[PDB]
């Protein structure tokens, strides 16, 4: 029984230190904040995206199309997976800023939204990560689900056991990631985030030789029901936030012709817990 907590996007002062009580306190697993962007902004990056004036944005699609027909297609290289130099990331993530800001037109601009929200929630300074020679991380992606498409069950702090993430360690706490997005558009049924109680656990993990034989075998206890879950289908411009790097997670099956479209990333505490970083 994960407990999330639903507000308003003019509520959040009211939560200086829920980022805190997420990841250090414990005392609740995620929220979900209304209205974070107004539907007329979702609507027009929407468009911008659909009819192609979209500042660059497409010029950095990947398709996917050789992980299946059963997977989402993201603006943007995701860090996770990212081979260690980052060097192809660093490029999309300075492509993926400019367009990003392009279609939001100051109106309001989602850096400036996003990090708002995460200063009202914890108090504290947020920023987009930089490289080890200043290049700038990306501080979300946009993932794109056509029909038929889904986000298998994954858990974000496998992300630290990862080679991509050498350079984060050296600035982040360790301590749980959060995971963050914002629907641009809404399919017409499916599409639906599944949080589940079961958590990341590297000690089980070890045991595997190959770790899709281990993800074979969590997606066995997912589907066996023995984990609870909470599942959400937030609408355009709500914000999810939520402990995904603890718990493992999933996007369900895009049903209809109208695709899901979600803005995001994850966020984490500084090695001394006094800077908010966000990225993706
Ligand atoms: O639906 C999305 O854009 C991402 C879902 C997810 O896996 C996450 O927020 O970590
Ligand atoms: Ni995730
Ligand atoms: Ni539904």
């Amino acid at each position: 029984a994960l407990h999330f907590l639903d507000i308003n996007a003019t509520e959040v002062k009211k939560y200086p230190t829920a980022i805190q009580d997420i990841i250090i306190n414990r005392s609740f697993d995620g929220m979900i904040i209304r209205g974070v962007f107004p539907r007329d902004t979702m609507e027009q990056v929407a468009r911008c995206l659909e009819e192609g004036n979209d500042g660059g944005m497409k010029s950095i699609l990947n398709k996917n199309e050789e992980f299946g027909t059963k997977v989402a297609q993201i603006y943007g290289h995701a860090i996770v997976g990212q081979s260690p130099d980052l060097k192809d990331y660093f490029a999309s993530s300075a492509i993926f800023r400019q367009a990003c800001r392009t279609m939001f037109q100051g109106s309001p601009d989602f850096e400036e939204q996003v990090e708002s929200i995460f200063h009202s929630l914890s108090g504290l300074p947020v920023e987009i990560p930089t490289g080890p020679e200043g290049q700038t991380y990306t501080p979300a992606t946009i993932r794109l689900l056509l029909e038929g498409r889904e986000i298998a069950v994954h858990v974000g702090n496998d992300f630290l056991l990862m080679p991509a993430a050498n350079h984060l360690k050296t600035l982040l706490d360790l301590s749980d990631q959060l995971s963050y997005f914002i629907p641009l558009t809404v399919p017409e049924a499916g599409g639906e985030l599944v949080v589940y109680s079961l958590e990341w656990n590297p000690q089980e993990a070890s045991k595997y030789a190959q770790m899709q034989e281990y993800m074979d075998d969590v997606e066995f206890k997912i589907k066996s029901n023995q984990s609870q879950s909470v599942a959400y289908a937030p609408g355009p411009g709500d914000m999810l936030l939520f402990n995904g790097g603890r718990y493992y997670h999933r996007v369900s099956e895009v049903i209809g012709n109208s695709p899901r479209r979600t803005i995001g990333g994850f966020l984490a505490f500084s090695k001394q817990r006094d800077k908010i970083y966000y990225w993706s």
